[PDB]
C-alpha cells in the first residue's frame, strides 16, 4: 500500500532507522509521529554513518520530505544541533523538513526533571536516555506544557514560558533539593532559534490528507519498540508514548483507517536497554558474543545492551497488538558462527503453568521462566548476503521457524547495516 | 465492517451514548478506549433514562459483553458508585463487563490536584469536569501512576500508593496550601472493592484478537468529542486524551488495520461545555432556544452547554482526523419551528483570508469569525420520526447539503432521545 509504517517490535534497536532510510527511496514523505531524541537511528551509505534522534531517517533522500508529526516531543536544542551537524556534510535539512505545531517543547526543565526522577527512584530507576521525553509528555497531558505553535507570539511565549518554570523550579528545589533552572537561559536559547524552527511548520494533518487522497507513498518511522509501549509494554520500564502503530493516527493526524501495511523490524536476537523485564537475557558467553558481534551500544546513550535469544512470545504480542503485516529481520549476519541458535516458544509461569501469551506490567514477569527451541547454527558468512539463495540452510530453516511460530512473513532481511547489504522479498510499498 | 468506531465528532454529548446502546443489538463486545468517568452518555428505552460515566453503553444489553479498556482512567469509587446504581435496577454489571488491568487508576487525590490546577488558573481555568482525569494521565506518562494490575498484591500496593500520595500531597500543601489527601483513607477506600474490581480483568488486547480473529462484531465506544483531542483539539482546552480514532487502537490493543468503519455522532447544531474557542456560538434567541429545546446541559455536571451552529469547517478537520466512513445526524428534531438555520462553511481569518481549515491550538482560534450558509428551517415536527420519508424537504436539503460540505454521508438520522426515535440508512455492521 501506500501508507506503510515501519516501527520496532521489541524493545528498540532493531534497526529502524536502516530500514527506513532503506525503503524511503520510493517514498513522497517520511514522518515520526513519537518520541523524541531518545531514539538513536543509525544509518550507513556505502560506508558512511549517520546517526540521527530527532530527525526522520529519511532525511538523506532528496526526493523526500521528512516531518515530525504532533506526536514527537521536539527538543529546539537538540534539532538545532542535529541540523547543523548534518548541513555541514551537505544534507540542507531546513530545505526539506517539516515539523507540526502541535509538537510539545522540550525545554531545559524537562531534562533536569528526568534527571531528578531516575535519582528519587534509586535501585529502582527506569533508566530512562534523559533527554527530558517523559516530563514534556506530562506536561503535555497536564494541558501547561508548550508547543510550537506558542512560538508564534515570542511575547505571549515568555510569559507562558515563566509561569510553567516557576512551577517546576519550586519542585525542583523545594521537593528534590536540585539546581534550580534559569528563566531567562531558557528563554534566549529558545529565541535565539525561533525562526528557524518556525519557518519548518506545517498543518501535517492535512497535508497528509492531501497526500492519501493523491495516492503518494508514505512512510510512518516510530522509534523505540513495542515492549517500551507506555500503555501496553512493561510499565513503568517502558517510554512515554505510544510506540505500537495505534500511535501512528494519534500522532500525525492521519485517519487510522489509512494504515495499509506494518512492517515490524524484528532482529534475531534481543537487546534491551535500560531496566525492565527480560525472559530471555543471557548473561553468559553467548551473551557476551551478541553483544559484541553485534556492537550493542545505545545509538543515544551508547551504554551497553542487554542481549538474549529471540523471544517469540514477546514479539507474537506484537505482532497482534500492532497489526503487523511483515517482518524484517534484521543482523541475521550477527548469529554466524554460533554452534546452536534457540528462540523462545513459550513461558513458564511462577505458579507452573505453560503459556504462550506475555505477562502486561513488569512485576507480573517476575519468576517468568523462557522455554527454548534450540535449532542448529551455521558457521559460514552471511554478511552482506543480498539473495536467500546466498543464506545457509540452517539459517532458512531459522527464518521459516520464526514465520510458523509468529503466523507472519519474513518480507525483508537485513545481513549488515549498509543500506544494500539487504534482500528485500516483497516491497511493503506495492504489497 | 465488523469493528465500528462511534466516536464524538465536535466538543462531545454528540449522541454516542444513545447509538452505542442503539447498535449494540448486533455487538458481542462493546469497548470505551480513552477518558474516564468524566464522560456522560445518556441512553432512554421506552423513556427510561439511563447515565453511564465510566460504564460501557452495552452495559444495559445482556448478549453483549462491555469493556472498559486500557486507554481508560479508571476510578475504582466511580466504578463501585455506577456497578451499585445500576444493579439496583436489575443490570448485573459485574456479570458483563471487563477491564484491563493496564487501566490507569483514579484516586481521590487527582481530585484534589485537578481542583488545585484549575484553580491556579483562575480566569483561565480549562473548565474540566473536575473528576481528576487529568492528573490520572499525567501520572501515568510520568510512569509513576497506579494501575488496575498493582492491586494484585495488596501489599506492596500500600506500598507504592504511600511513597507516590507523598510526593504530590507534598505539593498540594507546600505549593497549593490545600488539604492534604489521607493515604490511609484512600487505602482503605480501595481495598474495600480490591477483589470486586480484580473479578473483572482480563487481557482486552488478546480478547479482542480472538474476537477479531472469530468475526465478533465489536464497537468502540469513544469519550468527549474531536475537538477536545489532547493532541489535535483546541489546546489547552480539551480533554487529555485521544479522543481521535487513532485512540482506538493505542486504548484496547486491537491492532490499527482491524478498524472496518468509523461512525461520527454529528450533533445537528453545536455544543460546548468547558472554556474554549467556539466560532459559530450563539449568544442571542436562537442560542437560547437551541438549549432549551435540546436540553443542553451536562449529562455529567449539569452545567449550561454553550450552543451555536453546526460547523462545516471543525467537522471537516473531524472527517480527516478519524478518516470517518459516515456520519449520525443526532438531534434534527431540536431545529423544529426555526426560520432558517445556518451552516458555517468557511472562516474569515484575522488577516482577512478565508479558510475552509481550522487553526490548531485555542489562541490561533482568536478572532476567527464564521461564514455562514443560510438555508430555510421547517415548522413540521420531526421528533420520532423513523422513516426519512416522514421528514420535510427542508430538512432533507439540510441533510444534503451537510453530505455535499462534507463529502461524507449520513448513515444514521435521531430524532429523539430514545433509542427508537431513529432511522438507520445503512447499518455500519453490514456496511
Ligand atoms: N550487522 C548488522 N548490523 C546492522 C544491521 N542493520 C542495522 N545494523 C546496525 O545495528 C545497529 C542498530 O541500532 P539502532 O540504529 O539504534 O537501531 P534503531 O534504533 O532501530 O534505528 C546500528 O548500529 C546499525 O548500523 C544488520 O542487518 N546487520
Ligand atoms: N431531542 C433529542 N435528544 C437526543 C437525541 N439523541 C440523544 N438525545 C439526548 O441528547 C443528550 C445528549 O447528551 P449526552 O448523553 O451527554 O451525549 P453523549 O455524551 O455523546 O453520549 C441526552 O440527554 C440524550 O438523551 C436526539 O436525536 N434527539
Ligand atoms: O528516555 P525514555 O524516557 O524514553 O526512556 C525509557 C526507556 O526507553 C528506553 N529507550 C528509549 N528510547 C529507546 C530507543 O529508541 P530507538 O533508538 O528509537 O529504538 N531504543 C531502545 N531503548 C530506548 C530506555 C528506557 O528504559
Ligand atoms: O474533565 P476533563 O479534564 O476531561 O475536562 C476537559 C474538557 O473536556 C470537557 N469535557 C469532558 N468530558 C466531556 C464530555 O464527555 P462525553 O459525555 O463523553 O461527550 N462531553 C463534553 N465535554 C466534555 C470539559 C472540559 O472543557
Ligand atoms: O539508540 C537508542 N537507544 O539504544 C537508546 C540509548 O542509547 O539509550
Ligand atoms: O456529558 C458530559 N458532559 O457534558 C460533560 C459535563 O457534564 O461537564
Ligand atoms: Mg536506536
Ligand atoms: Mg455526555
Amino acid at each position: 500500500g501506500n501508507n506503510v509504517v515501519v516501527l520496532g517490535t521489541q524493545w528498540g534497536d532493531e534497526g529502524k532507522g536502516k530500514i527506513v532510510d532503506l525503503l524511503t527511496e520510493r517514498a513522497k514523505y517520511v514522518v515520526r509521529y513519537q518520541g523524541g531524541h531518545n531514539a538513536g537511528h543509525t544509518l550507513v551509505i556505502n560506508g558512511e554513518k549517520t546517526v540521527l534522534h530527532l530527525i526522520p531517517s529519511g532525511i538523506l533522500r532528496e526526493n523526500v520530505t521528512s516531518i515530525i508529526g504532533n506526536g514527537v516531543v521536539l527538543s529546539p536544542a537538540a534539532l538545532m544541533k542535529e541540523m547543523k551537524e548534518l548541513e555541514d556534510r551537505g544534507i540542507p535539512v531546513r530545505e526539506r523538513l517539516l515539523l507540526s505545531e502541535a509538537c510539545p517543547l522540550i525545554l531545559d526543565y524537562h531534562v533536569a526533571l528526568d534527571n531528578a526522577r531516575e535519582k528519587a527512584r534509586g535501585a529502582k530507576a527506569i533508566g530512562t536516555t534523559g533527554r527530558g521525553i517523559g516530563p514534556a509528555y506530562e506536561d503535555k497531558v497536564a494541558r501547561r506544557g508548550l508547543r510550537v505553535g506558542d512560538l508564534f507570539d515570542k511575547e505571549t511565549f515568555a510569559e507562558k514560558l515563566k509561569e510553567v518554570m516557576e512551577y517546576h523550579n519550586f519542585q525542583l528545589v523545594n521537593y528534590y533539593k536540585a539546581e534550580a533552572v534559569d528563566y531567562q537561559k531558557v528563554l534566549d536559547d529558545t529565541m535565539a532559534v525561533a525562526d528557524i524552527l518556525t519557518s519548518m511548520v506545517v498543518d501535517v494533518s492535512d497535508l497528509l490528507d492531501q497526500a492519501r487522497q493523491r495516492g503518494d507513498f508514505v512512510m510512518f518511522e516510530g522509534a523505540q519498540g513495542t515492549l517500551l509501549d507506555i500503555d501496553h509494554g512493561t510499565y513503568p520500564y517502558v517510554t512515554s508514548s505510544n510506540t505500537t502503530a495505534g500511535g501512528v493516527a494519534t500522532g500525525s493526524g492521519l485517519g487510522p483507517r489509512y494504515v495499509d501495511y506494518v512492517l515490524g523490524i524484528l532482529k534475531a536476537y534481543s537487546t534491551r536497554v535500560g531496566a525492565g523485564p527480560f525472559p530471555t537475557e543471557l548473561f553468559d558467553e553467548t551473551g557476551e558474543f551478541l553483544c559484541k558481534q553485534g556492537n550493542e551500544f545505545g545509538a543515544t546513550t551508547g551504554r551497553r545492551r542487554r542481549t538474549g535469544w529471540l523471544d517469540t512470545v514477546a514479539v507474537r504480542r506484537a505482532v497482534q497488538l500492532n497489526s503487523l503485516s511483515g517482518f524484517c529481520l534484521t543482523k541475521l549476519d550477527v548469529l554466524d558462527g554460533l554452534k546452536e541458535v534457540k528462540l523462545c516458544v513459550a513461558y513458564r509461569m511462577p505458579d507452573g503453568r505453560e503459556v504462550t501469551t506475555t505477562p502486561l506490567a513488569a512485576d507480573d514477569w517476575k519468576g517468568v521462566e523462557p522455554i527454548y527451541e534450540t535449532m542448529p547454527g551455521w558457521s559460514e558468512s552471511t554478511f552482506g548476503v543480498k539473495d536467500r539463495s546466498g543464506l545457509p540452510q540452517a539459517a532458512l530453516n531459522y527464518i521459516k521457524r520464526i514465520e510458523e511460530l509468529t503466523g507472519v512473513p519474513i518480507d525483508i532481511i537485513s545481513t549488515g547495516p549498509d543500506r544494500t547489504e539487504t534482500m528485500i522479498l516483497r516491497d511493503p510499498f506495492d504489497a
